[PDB]
């Protein structure tokens, strides 16, 4: 076995630096393209919703190579030269005051290797293995040391999502860890350098949050995983873009993940793994599908639908806990689609005379759904099944009290 | 230094696959032997308690190579071929319904590498670095990605005990991590890929739970460790089978661990590390002994007895917290044997005029035991010791209030 | 890339063993020097405060090579020979009883590789990857297995601070993890083998606790980091001794860290990284400075002062939570210096017409400080700023209720 070259830091939604016309970032808010050249060096920011901000043009002169874009600011970063220091620059436009942009130099011999924007704050991972926090208005906040060289960073609300190198992988594998922090009034380290699961012989392609606030990331083998707060903060695979690829040379380039409605916003690519900058590629929508067994049979189909519903509605409870604004109609509807799938699966299981499986499915139901399944059973009629469902209902009522 | 070959997945209680007549699994519930051959391919399940189920014979045809056995089901698993997929098969016999067995195919190019049974559920770790959960009745449940290739899995109640590869060890050492999950109504990740302690230049030989529900595992150097819930979920060594070995070629092959009464059920082996399938080996009982210093002196003897009692009665509090059924007489008796050992150790320490050590031991006592030690001291008589014990008793009463 | 030689265990505050007259330990309590020689082998203990204990001289005969010193005991440890076992020896002098010292042998072929003293207890990390706990009076307590070979251990109160090897680093880097435990009535594992951040191509030079009880450690590249309990138990850099070094050959040798008053007690070194034993080196005091950007400007200066105050007063809340004795005047004064820095930074930000930044700073203020900033704004007068501060004050009052 022999040591795997350790992946270099990158910005999710960016195309390589050697390009003449590259994407600095493409996310759910807009696009930031750079145009480096011997003649001019331009940067331009477009917004998907042209009402959030006007198209912004900047005369690139500091050779900013990293950028992130939020609904409230533009973050740019450049490494150091023999003349100048590595600089972090911010155009927080949503500000109500006259002074609009700030810029700060890192100490000598420290180079910005990754950046990201959250809600009201920005973060920079540097060559000194330091994480430096800022308000969008330019106030330096806490600083702490990283457990290893950064690979990529994402931000959402008060959450900071860091991926780095735990150590050295072997035979094509990376060895990445994740540090997950919450930067509110009550600071928390949700994930203390947990090992980051990847497909073997693959590297990290994309990281970020869904619009609703759930951490997600994408393999180089097309496998899309999402944090599963309802399962002990494990990582559940929710897509595999390779099944939407026709040849080995085909890839999908992720730009966005949305939970409600569910949609994987990516850009189809044919030659390489990233789209050429022009003509402007069309954003394709890929459906999420969890890698369940026997997906063609009705049972497996419905099981996949059920668990997809569950994991894609954990975020509602996350918004509720942290006092964010959520719409309880969506919780209700999530419940009812899940109970409908459970009822259909119990009917299906019942027509196959697998009544123990029916009781198992009823364990996942609400009391009302169970009360209804008791009658359904009492009509096939699996009378013993009806009794077992009745005892289960008694047990549920004993748990509520 | 040079990279250690990374141990292959295995099933605790199994003998190698190349054998003609092998043990697929030997645990506290029964034995599953396989007999692969060019003539016939048989599988047979025996039960230690012949009242739990009748001896079961299956006409092996799918070349199942992995198996686990619980008090309610038989789990079998086979990898994929060029013709067929990797299959998970279950004979849940304790079911009250007619339909008894189910079987499901994994997706194409995914191979089952480990399996285990819990209470009402089964789990499969696969070649895609996926953990797939099932009800014993065949309902697919949650799926999540593993941080590394699996080594072995065990299940008990709602607990899932996963051991895998954090990374690459060097100079004979493995680099294994443990993920410990609880799969009840409230999902929990107890251990987030904690590093799994091992003896140097040793690999993982056996993992599982004690009958009472505590995670345990065994080195290849004979060292038996158990989770210590009373010590921050660290891992405490509770045995060393090598001290019951007379020559380097002698080994003990673990099949069971019991906490009350304490017994390490293993099978003595002379030629190799595993028993030949026939004649049927006799299960030997080894005593647990924690690796304490100066075990021959009365002080060290009693210290070992004390801490053994403590760690082997943490499981009672675990059953109590999770609403399982425990017998409070056992808690009471555990308390009284511990207080007796403490009292004997305080008397011993007192006859050596080490009175500070006496007070230290009294810090571990109940109020009644301390109140009695005050008099004992008042009779040697270390009068100052009596006062220090009195002030300690006052402090204890201040802590209770 | 190629495997880094894995650093050997060491005792913080010690000079190499090959020296004729070496420091066994130098901490905030005193100094323990050893003098190994073919003629005599002496050990002597001095106390900074000559009232804690008298100078102690011991006729070294067991060739003790490890030592630690606390305000209540002297801990010594020697490896095993072909004749004798590895021994742990303790002179607990603060005891009120006649019997003063104890000594215990480790099992055969187990060698003490690290030791440390806490409050009322001592710990030994051994060649069997075991951690063995003792009372200072000689009672063996819990034992548990280490996830890797120890590098160094420190103790303070009920806290146990372990640093070890997670795995193998590459290209000059170590791969160290930290296990942080609390050994009170309620045992806790605060840190489950978290990755220990280090400067690249550097090893671990010093570990310990501040006098007030906060874990700290020092790079071989002079960077001093401290646990940040107010930031999710991350690690914040609080010093860089290299900036107090004039040439590459200059180093500082840490002996103590104090939080209130803030002072980094170290010894300046010119030839090597450690001081010669005589003449007795003078303890220098280095100021802590967090690595903030643009430290020369008034804004950066004040930001550094603010965050230094915050992190150096987390320990007060730690003492409060665990029922230790703290002085609430220090909490009050910490608050007022922080509010003064915030007020000065808001005035500075206001004179630059960056009013959004002013509101951001006010988010960190107390209600009274905000109420005062409302008037200040109302006088520049940024009237809109005054209103935004007023709405912020309303929001704060809504949070308190």
């Amino acid at each position: 076995p022999m040591p795997t070259p350790r992946q270099k830091p990158f910005q999710s939604g960016s195309t390589p630096l050697h390009l003449t016309h590259r994407f600095m970032v493409w996310n759910s808010i807009g696009i930031i393209r750079c145009y480096n050249d011997e003649q001019d060096n331009a940067i331009d920011v477009e917004f998907h919703d042209t009402s959030i901000h006007h198209a912004t043009h900047l005369s690139n002169t500091l050779n900013y190579t990293i950028a992130d874009l939020s609904h409230e600011a533009i973050l740019l970063a450049c490494e150091s030269t023999d003349e100048l220091a590595s600089k972090l620059h911010c155009l927080h436009f949503s500000s109500w005051d006259s002074s609009k942009e700030w810029i700060i130099d890192l100490p000598q011999n420290e180079d910005i290797e990754a950046i990201c924007l959250g809600q009201g704050w920005a973060a920079a991972a540097t060559s000194a293995l330091l994480l430096r926090l800022f308000t969008i208005g330019g106030v330096q906040k806490e600083v702490f040391s990283l457990a290893g060289p950064v690979v990529s960073m994402a931000g959402h609300g008060e959450q900071l999502f860091i991926v780095y190198h735990r150590g050295t992988g072997f035979d094509g594998d990376q060895c990445l860890g994740v540090q997950l922090l919450e930067l509110g009034k009550k600071k928390k380290q949700i994930l203390h350098g947990d090992p980051l699961p990847l497909t073997r012989k693959s590297y990290l392609a994309w990281i970020g949050f869904s619009a609703e606030g759930t951490p997600c990331y994408v393999d180089s083998e097309g496998i899309v995983r999402m944090l599963n707060r309802g399962l002990g903060n494990t990582w559940t695979p929710i897509c595999n873009t390779r099944e939407h690829c026709k040849g080995k040379s085909d890839h999908y380039w992720v730009v966005g993940i949305h939970e409600n409605p569910q949609q994987l916003r990516c850009i189809p690519c044919k030659g390489s793994r990233f789209p050429p900058t022009l003509p402007r590629p069309a954003v394709a929508i890929l459906s999420f599908k969890l890698p369940y067994c026997q997906i063609a049979t009705e049972k497996g189909q419905m099981e996949e639908q059920f668990w997809r519903s569950v994991i894609f509605h954990n975020h509602l409870d996350y918004l509720a806990k942290n006092g964010y604004e959520y719409e309880e109609s969506t919780k209700n509807q999530a419940t009812k689609e899940q109970q409908e799938l459970l009822m259909k699966m119990l009917a299906l299981s019942c027509k196959l005379e697998r009544e123990f499986r029916c009781v198992e499915l009823a364990d996942l139901m609400t009391q009302n759904a169970v009360n209804l399944a008791i009658k359904y059973a009492s009509r096939s009629r699996k009378l013993i099944l009806a009794q077992k469902l009745s005892e289960l209902a008694v047990e549920k009522a004993a748990e509520l009290t």
